[PDB]
């Protein structure tokens, strides 16, 4: 059974190989390929990479700060999740697209709408109805809860590792409080990229070989997505090659 | 260089293979896999399906019918696509999907936020803020126009298809008035299901070897999307299989 880390590590090398240089809003230059997907199980594991040291607990952290609330920086002392508007459009108002998802999770688990979107906020005031950054789609097969991520736009060295642990997270959560088992996590990309200074580090990650993925414990039984604390949560047998810095 | 079609055939079988039963509005029943990704190129042919007949005549027809209005059956004498919402939400009016992503590609072909959406109409009362059914992004690579369609579900026996034909058909069209090349159509799945009563027929289609995809050739210079009639297409070098009933 191939390690799934190998995924991410292939669309590496297939965007430093076959990809195309393209500008971006900061013109600082990428590889680009346009179309991509992986699949990582989340059964008795969890997808966080081991060819470098992923931030965990900025991961844990800022999807807690997420899920609750709120419109205010620092105070986890635009990421690339951005999950703004997750619950609000601010107590009990606009629609609360999270609780609508664990909602029909029980309400009607063979749904093909289980669908959250987040939102670039600098588009917000660009244009009217603008396009999500991000479509999240959640799926039941077999008391599993499976989830895609369609990004528009993927970092690959920077936002795609950190997105695999963030979405992954999620899952284990509402798989938790609506008493499923976590299944797999899809993760979709349209423009795929690689920024020109990262090439170097991570030709030097894909040499590196991943080590098994690490499992996930939930230490409570929590009953409400907004309960959750980071406490309550542990990361065993994470083993990890060397922090890479990748700067941005 | 493998044939496209190829991708179609795996994921039927995939799905006749791996997948689960799952139910549905009309608790029909299907079998289910979550989350896949077919690419197919643009360059030089056109991926109309050749291991059954495709009523290209409806694909086109379908599909002008979307670009110029309209909400009135019958008029193409709710369909896979679900195109209502593309010009309007009515002459002038709304938010045009369609011609502002047009306009983008021309304006700024790097843009990552070349997307449309379409919604099934019959979600629309349902809800507030009903997720859309399909997602549709385009992206610019070096002169070459792609589109990569995300649907939330795809019906593998009628809709998926159909579907290829008509998203390939919107990218060639587009390209034409860009003055771009079509590139790569890439179609992402949620939800991908065979209806049970569909699966006897795909298990004789998967028998079936497919044949060189056809060229579409456009015989006019066209300068705008609304312009196009079905007159200005042709599909030279069609050999498909015979016409396969499925049962819907």
């Amino acid at each position: 059974p191939p390690h799934g880390e190998l995924q991410y590590l292939g669309q590496i090398q297939h965007i430093l190989r076959c990809g195309v240089r393209k500008d971006d809003r900061t013109g600082t230059g990428t590889l680009s390929v346009f179309g991509m997907q992986a699949r990582y199980s989340l059964r008795d594991e969890f997808p966080l990479l081991t060819t470098k040291r992923v931030f965990w607990k900025g991961v844990l952290e800022e999807l807690l700060w997420f899920i609750k609330g709120s419109t205010n920086a620092k105070e986890l002392s635009l990421g690339p999740v951005y999950g703004f508007q997750w619950r609000h459009f601010y107590s009990g108002q606009g629609v609360d697209q999270l609780q609508r998802v664990i909602d029909t999770i029980k309400t009607n688990p063979d749904d093909r709408r289980i669908i959250m979107c987040a939102w670039n906020p600098r588009d917000l005031p660009l244009m009217a109805l603008p396009p999500c950054h991000a479509l999240c789609q959640f799926a039941v097969v077999n008391s599993e809860l499976s989830c895609q991520l369609y990004q528009r736009s993927g970092d690959m060295g920077l936002g795609v590792p950190f997105n695999i642990a963030s979405y992954a997270l999620l899952t284990y959560m509402i798989a938790h409080i609506t008493g499923l088992k976590p299944g797999d996590f899809i993760h979709t990309l349209g423009d795929a990229h690689i920024y020109l200074n990262h090439i170097e580090p991570l030709k030097i990650q894909l040499q590196r070989e991943p080590r098994p993925f690490p499992k996930l414990r939930i230490l409570r039984k929590v009953e409400k997505i907004d309960d959750f604390k980071a406490e309550d949560f542990q990361i065993e047998g994470y083993n990890p090659h060397p922090t890479i810095k990748m700067e941005m």
